[PDB]
């Protein structure tokens, strides 16, 4: 890495160390290789498109390598990040507008649910409150994948729409927004819960079962009033306290001290277009994005990351 | 043309005029002469065929030219029809049948399905209830093409099935219906739709997904006309289908209740009949036996046979 | 045949008999006729390669006529055989080995489909299920040409192969399996069954039509799923079925006073070979026959087929 990072792995692999060693050392001047030679197609495949644009004549089918290019960030994401990113948790939320807001989180969902089955990823929904006219007030869903998490992660945030209400007869657009919250699956065996902590409670299901727990050291509570039995129901409340419970810490321990709009992205109806904040970046395939084709924006942001973000210059 | 609205552009064409009147009429003057070769061709080679027939040992290879004379025909109907016949919506329901009828509507379904494909066209599915034993209880369908409307116009109509059902082992003969309705597709700029004329309803889709994804409905409170969507789409995509199919539906409306209020059942249109592997149009009275040829998406053969006929009297000749 | 069967002709066309008759007996006659000079033919080019080699030194050109054998043979076959027709309906599925069993099984798939086109045989594929990597989970297909199937009757066994997979970089010999049927087509004209034994069902497709038929007695049955329609599958189900009843028919009836391992052939690619085990004959041309060159192993166990089975001392 740099070549500084490989220096070493020159030197300790030399003629002597332990076997427990040689294959850790060996292993990684191998994972450095495949970095290397990934960034290496990156910055070809890019050079080569710069060409394919302007050689008098653009030959429209740069699009068959920039897709690739999406694909070459998103393994090389995976390489670089320190690895245990494959399950995440999805919360998505109505957020300003009403009956509007709670129809985009919806749209949203309908997105992550068609992203996930184009990369191959599994998904259940641990629960799901839907409104009449066909929005989502509240789910929570399970995603696990080849780095999920790793690149769910940059959907955490304010999304925002902009659009004229569907069951609204050209009316005037619209403003709402939808709160997506992304967190990693944590294990049982990496986070203690003590029992005596745990308030669990169970309720006929208001008018198929409804349980709610309650970590009374934190405050958290869980509740799921979902198809699944009490006891199926209890396990996927605690797969849930944890994750919320392991973050609620990480908070605990850095937000005593970090002592509003944060709109992270925006898709607009009428121009058919998603600008994501954080890049400044636009993209005019908005209903195909919608439709679950999400990587030319995550790639995006991937990229940026890792052209000036940790694994940048460090 | 004919050798009257050639006439027009003789002398339109004289010295003199517009330069937006040159090309304008200049460019229809092309139009009659392709016409009037297309035409040639036609009798050049239909009456090159009669005499392969009977010139007194045939050359079994008269289809050769007569899969020529289809494309001819087409290509005539392409430039006699120069309207804005590119883009169509088709719905296919069972007749009368049970459960046997939705599978001939399937049937009918894959056959336009690989027509398409085999004319290079755009299809694009609006929506499909499928039936259990593989059949279809109501499909309906955009298809974008060169002069794709004008060709799939002649098959509006009930299409009947005369077969051994699928399930049934061997036993009787079943004769089924399904019915075709091919509307053209109606642009915004072509007809109005009030904002206040149109109700339009959303609800949670009945029964990951939850039964489907979403689901929409459009009514148009003047005429009656309703338009309702459940499937993959959003509800923002679904309206536009909903729209889409909603101004041809009224377009159509409009047209029937301007003639339905002058003008005051079988209709058999078609025939399929597999034991004898023949198909047989009603309208026409043309036959073939290439049944699965057909079914499997070779439908050229009989579309022509209607474009001629049509074109043999119709507007397109005397007129 | 035999000068015995050959007699009786002899006899029958004595000054009368009938015109019916006449041509029928005049045929046989002539068809006995022709085997006689092939079974000649035969003796004769074996006898002359046999003097080709020990000569004083070898012409290496004893193939030209080696291969002249294995025509001979193919025609000898015809012309005796029991009027096993030129129609076969042939199927191929995974042995033990796991993806490899199914990886092989498409091997086999390949050589026939290649060996049938330098046959000129027609060749139509009645359903295949395929495996990612690019196996075959099952398939079969029908066959036409001049007695194809009973020149591809030898084919029906276990075949094994030993090779390192090739997704596997200088690992192991990896050895497995894949199972060969091959059946006689037989029209319906040919074998009786009832309606009343037949159940045909029709579904949805899973992920365009789908057609499964039973034949209630036996426990007979077969899937189809594809571009066909229901209506074209179906009839493409009874042809399989007519073939798989008819078989169990003589097999019910035989493999009831016939009372595993039965390894066919082997593939070792390291070593560049096949060996047919019923007649443990080695071709040193390996990937040329599984290139579809089957005609040196095939003529081999048709030549010991008519040297000990009943078209010999009968």
């Amino acid at each position: 890495m740099k070549e500084k990072k490989k220096e070493i792995e020159k030197l300790l692999a030399r003629p002597d160390l332990t076997p427990e060693q040689m294959k850790n050392y060996g292993m990684e001047y191998a994972k450095i290789e495949e970095i290397e030679n990934i960034t290496n197609r990156i910055k070809e495949t890019q050079e080569f498109i710069e060409l394919l644009r302007e050689e008098g004549e653009n030959e429209l089918e740069i699009e068959k390598y920039e897709k690739e290019l999406d694909q070459l960030y998103q393994e090389l994401l995976f390489l670089l990040s320190p690895e245990a990113s494959d399950k995440a948790i999805v919360e998505i939320r109505p957020g300003t507008g009403g009956e509007e807001a709670a129809l985009f989180a919806r749209d949203l969902f309908r997105m992550y649910t068609r992203y996930a089955e184009r990369k191959g990823w599994n998904l259940e929904v641990a629960e799901i409150h839907e409104t009449d006219l066909g929005g989502i007030r509240e789910v929570v869903f399970f995603v696990k994948g080849k780095n999920a998490y790793g690149i769910l992660k940059y959907e955490s945030g304010v999304h925002r729409v902009q659009r004229v209400p569907v069951t609204e007869s050209g009316g005037r657009i619209h403003t709402s927004t939808a709160t997506v919250a992304v967190l990693p699956e944590i294990e049982e065996k990496d986070i203690e819960i003590r029992p005596e902590d745990l308030k669990i409670e169970t309720f006929r299901a208001s008018g198929e079962s409804a349980v709610r727990i309650t970590h009374l050291p934190t405050g958290i509570v869980v509740s799921c009033q979902n198809e699944r039995s009490q006891y199926q129901n209890k396990q996927t409340a605690l797969r849930i306290l944890r994750a919320r419970l392991y973050q609620l810490q990480k908070e605990q321990k850095e937000r005593e001290i970090s002592q509003r709009s944060e709109k992270i992205r925006t898709y607009n109806f009428p121009q058919n277009r998603v600008t994501d904040h954080r890049i400044n970046y636009t993209s005019y395939r908005l209903q195909e994005i919608l439709d679950g084709d999400l990587d030319e924006i995550i790639s995006k942001l991937i990229e940026h990351d890792i052209e000036n973000n940790l694994e940048e210059v460090l």
